[PDB]
């Protein structure tokens, strides 16, 4: 089997994109964010606290004549901003661009965190990280890619996020009309429960190329791009007038300025992330202050590999039972 689905940002400077999921039956199409940093498949819900809801679309197992609560299930999950949520646990069908799961753990949430509460464009998260990040207690429950990849045509899901448009995620199968030139495969450490990987170096601009290991993670979930200080400052000294901010909460430039553009390695290739992309606009509305797309990891304790460097490639996650990642420019 096969599944494609189109990823469209929640907004006009990508912050997120959601994707259209079916759950139970008669189906209930929630628009859920893909995550490659986690591992939980988690709704807003019938059950969750109603001053917490403001304008998402909430799956109702009750009106689902597949669902099954998971007796005695719970979970619960803080992510790298801050956000949190937790609930209790339903198994259900679940389908996404064709493709079709029964029995998933589709984690019904209780109480979600304020950012999620002020963001009605998100109805909820499907993780695509290693099953063993999954935070269902006192039974560990598994991914839907997880679930899936057995009936697939190849153990692999691909994603090819749009700047400023919308993109694909696609299960099963390798579109070779969706990018250009050869897919570059890479090693990946599961040994944290991400697709954990190291890039061989970076450039700015037409600068010259930077040969140095930068273990990271490919993370859909995260819209920036996250690297060391070092690499970081390198970038932001190509912009005139670029400063990190402690108030801000990091490197913020002038709204007026053309931005360089960044490169990262996979093995001997390169990806090229246009200076476009790193433009996450004014900081408050209004502001000539601009904030980066390019920010230190410092803080994070991982370089994170998010959104902003993804959607300048198309990105094979390789499941197999030794998992490894592609990158071919589009």
């Amino acid at each position: 089997s096969t599944g494609s689905a189109t990823t469209t940002p929640i907004d006009s400077l990508d912050d997120a994109y959601i994707t259209p999921v079916q759950i139970g039956t008669p189906a209930q199409t929630l628009n859920l964010d893909f995550d490659t940093g986690s591992s939980d498949l988690w709704v807003f819900s019938s059950e969750t606290t109603a001053s917490e809801v403001d304008g998402q679309t909430i799956y109702t197992p009750s009106k689902s004549t597949t669902a099954k609560l998971l007796s005695g299930a719970t979970w619960s999950i803080s992510y790298g901003d801050g956000s949190s949520s937790s609930g209790d646990v339903y198994t259900d069908t679940v389908s996404v661009g064709g493709l079709t799961v029964t029995g998933q753990a589709v984690e019904s949430a209780k109480k979600v965190s304020s950012s999620f509460t002020e963001d009605s464009t998100i109805d909820g998260l499907l993780g695509l990280a290693f099953s063993t990040l999954n935070t269902v207690s006192p039974t560990q429950q598994k991914t839907f890619f997880d679930n899936a990849k057995a009936s697939l045509d190849s153990p692999v899901f691909t994603a090819d996020l749009g700047y400023h448009a919308p993109g694909t995620y696609n299960f099963g199968f390798i579109d070779t009309t969706a990018y250009t030139g050869s897919i570059t495969y890479t090693a990946v450490s599961t040994k944290q429960g991400f697709w954990e990987w190291t890039s061989t170096g970076y450039a700015v601009g037409s600068g010259t190329f930077k040969s140095t290991s930068i273990d990271g993670i490919a993370d859909t979930g995260t819209t920036l791009l996250y690297l060391p200080a070092t690499v970081v400052s390198a970038y932001w000294a190509q912009v005139s007038g670029a400063k990190s901010s402690s108030s801000v909460g990091g490197y913020v430039f002038p709204c007026s300025a053309t931005l360089p553009s960044f490169t990262f390695g996979v093995g001997s290739a390169r990806i090229v992330i246009p200076g476009d992309y790193i433009d996450f606009g004014p900081i408050s509305t209004g502001s000539s202050s601009c904030f980066g797309g390019i920010q230190s990891s410092a803080g994070i304790g991982i370089n994170i590999f998010g959104d902003v460097a993804l959607k300048a490639a198309f990105v094979v996650f390789n499941g197999a039972t030794t998992p490894t990642l592609g990158f071919a420019s589009k």
